């Protein structure tokens, strides 16, 4: 039985007036978006930040991901890439896998095949993900008035924009920098919520889409119950922070157990916001570059 795509999460296309600052905007859309857990925000057409990473020196060692590791119950993350060599590897993998040019593969087919492979015992597909790359190391994808890189006049607006993830409020009231993600086809992240039940905001700088699944916070405990019922007994009793490292689950399984799930394809230039305690997971459609930070209101 092929994967059944969840219903689409809300997409907002704010006018220039509505696009003034993310905190007020998110506060206004909250009555709807908090009921879907995730939402997508498309900035105004002419809002186009230039990519500000130091591409020359950008070197990283991605983590190895075996899609079917859970159903199955010795390759190591030793390959260093540049942005360019990782992209060459990623495009070659996808075009060879589907036997067509990377841009011609329908998003629905990568989605269907991802979930098939995750549960397949007969085919072992292994991919790589440049995840947990700190923006402190090679710079943010957004221009920043840091002095490490030069900002042109046309760039300054973006260095100062409230939608530059480096300008999000990250301190919590009591008595953090953006992270970068270099994706390839089928690279993925399991179901999780954020430390402190924080919001997260996610920007796809460039590349092929990032496919998301989200669960509203009112269903958080229902998801956690389904996860405990169906998780391997050896992982059933693990603390949430550790269990979240292996909480891979087909969205249709959650949907069959009454958990509301919403999906979206995040395209280049679009934001995805996750709300407090909104479980989310996803996978990349192909070579892409994302930036994400947690924030509190
Ligand atoms: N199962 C899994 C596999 C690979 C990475 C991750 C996790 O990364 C952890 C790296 N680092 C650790 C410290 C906290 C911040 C992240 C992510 C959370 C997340 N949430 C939203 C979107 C994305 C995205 O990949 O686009 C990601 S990836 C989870
Ligand atoms: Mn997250």
């Amino acid at each position: 039985a092929e994967f059944v795509p969840p219903p689409e999460c809300p997409v907002f296309e704010p006018s220039w007036e509505e696009f003034t600052d993310p905190l007020s905007f998110i506060g206004r859309i909250r009555p709807l978006a908090e009921k879907t857990g995730i939402c997508k925000i498309r900035p105004p057409k002419d809002w186009q930040p230039p990519f500000a990473c130091e591409v020359k020196s950008f070197r990283f060692t991605p983590r190895v991901q075996r899609l079917n590791e859970l159903e199955a119950m010795f390759e190591q993350a030793v390959r260093e890439y540049t942005l360019q060599s990782f992209g060459e590897m990623a495009d070659n993998f996808k075009s060879d896998y589907f036997n067509m040019p990377v841009h011609m593969v329908p998003t629905e087919l990568v989605e269907k095949e991802f979930w098939r492979l995750v549960s397949s015992i007969e085919e072992d597909v292994i991919v790589e993900y440049g995840a947990d790359i700190s923006s402190k190391d090679f710079g943010s994808g957004f221009p920043v008035k840091d002095g490490r890189r030069k900002i042109l006049p046309e760039e300054e607006e973006y260095a100062l924009s409230g939608w530059n993830l480096n300008n999000m409020p990250v301190l919590e009231q009591s008595v953090k920098v953006p992270w970068l993600y270099v994706g390839m086809c089928f690279s993925s992240f399991c179901w999780h919520i954020e430390d402190h039940w924080s919001y997260s905001i996610n920007y796809l700088h460039w590349g092929e889409p990032k496919t998301w699944y989200g669960v509203p916070s009112h269903a958080a405990e229902q998801l956690e119950e389904v996860m405990r019922e169906l998780a391997p007994e050896l992982f059933e009793s693990q603390p949430d922070l550790l269990h979240q490292l292996v909480t891979i689950m087909n969205p249709n399984v959650l949907m069959e157990h009454g958990v509301p799930v919403y999906r979206t394809n995040q395209c280049a230039g679009e934001f995805v916001v996750t709300f407090p305690r909104a479980y989310h997971s996803g996978f990349n459609q192909g070579y892409n570059f994302a930036e994400a930070v947690n924030f509190c209101t």
